[PDB]
């Protein structure tokens, strides 16, 4: 009923590992690499890169400004996945949960990045988040290019 998913996958072409240690690690650069949709993120909880730091996002999406506070809520070195819960912000107005999973696929030639989303909506009439997505992907981008 309320509960939905949805699943992108989108080849990158620099370093797999590199990006990956950015979502774990330097989550903190994602503003000097994609500027027009991250404006600023803090660390508010524990350390960079650990299962349940705590990290203050300031974003915009289509133009208007958002915030989201969120808890990094898994973390899997194996399959180069970090999962993301979102507790705070602009989302839990449409949405009753949301949890975001970041996976890279390293290994070969060509590698990947797969987003998905695990939500469940306040009411039926709120909207599956694709422009979300479309952020997300958009992001991926900037980040594949930055310095190319």
């Amino acid at each position: 009923d309320l509960s939905g998913k949805m699943v992108k996958q989108v080849e990158i072409l620099s370093d797999g590992i590199v990006f990956y240690e950015i979502f774990r690690y330097r989550l903190y650069l994602i503003s000097e690499m994609s500027p027009v949709n991250i404006q600023g993120v803090d660390l508010l909880e524990g350390n960079w890169g650990t299962v349940g730091s705590v990290i203050f996002f300031k974003y915009t999406i289509d133009g208007k400004e958002k915030t989201a506070k969120d808890i990094v809520e898994a973390i899997d070195e194996e399959t180069k996945s970090v999962t993301f819960k979102i507790v705070e912000g602009d989302l839990m107005e449409l949405y009753k949960t949301f949890i975001i999973i970041v996976q890279v696929d390293t290994k070969g030639e060509h590698n990947s990045v797969t987003w998905t989303f695990h939500y469940e909506k306040l009411k039926e009439d709120v909207e599956e988040p694709n422009t979300l997505m479309n952020f997300c992907i958009e992001i991926t981008k900037d980040i594949e290019t930055y310095h190319l």
